[PDB]
């Protein structure tokens, strides 16, 4: 029920959120012109990957899925400048993620 | 039971962790020589404040306490350089926080 909740409640709300768009696919450092991205970011993560993983029964515990969300947001905070819009977008999304996690079943 | 779990399980493990020390008290931008800290960081947070809040029944829901932890970690990622040791310290602590949150009661 935990993973089903993360898929059907948490990911459903985040995926369609207006600020989701920069996070729905992996960062393409070449297309985005970010030559140092993978020098700085050790473990890339995005909602597209998390969504596919939920759909495919990839996770064993809710904790792993939660860690993936955390990694995605943290990468954003670490790589980007504090004043970048994407940082505010991540913050908004992460607050919702945490709120929903707080109501997750045991 | 949620808030009691965050206090007696989550905060107990984080407080005494070896990487806790930079997070046990508010960032003193004057003493640490960080003149731009409060220009960049809008909502300061630390484990000392969270611990006092848990002790004093400040929180209404686990979500608020969780948000405070998140804010503390996010501030760290946003303000500091990616290669700073404190960033790795925050990451380690946040992973533990999330792991414990995953086993929190409803
Ligand atoms: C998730 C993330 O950091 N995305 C991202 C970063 C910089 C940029 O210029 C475009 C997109
Ligand atoms: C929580 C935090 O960012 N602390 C912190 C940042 C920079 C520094 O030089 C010393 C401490």
């Amino acid at each position: 029920n935990q993973l089903q909740y993360l898929h059907k409640v948490v990911m459903k709300a985040l995926w369609k959120h207006q600020f989701a768009w920069p996070f729905r696919q992996p960062v393409d450092a070449v297309k985005l012109g970010l030559p140092d991205y993978h020098k700085i970011i050790k473990q890339p993560m995005d909602m597209g990957t998390i969504k596919r993983r939920l759909e495919n029964n990839y996770y064993w515990a809710a904790s792993e899925c939660m860690q993936d969300f955390n990694t995605m947001f943290t990468n954003c905070y670490i790589y980007n400048k504090p004043t970048d819009d994407i940082v505010l977008m991540a913050q908004t999304l992460e607050k919702i993620f945490l709120q929903k996690v707080a109501s997750m079943p045991q």
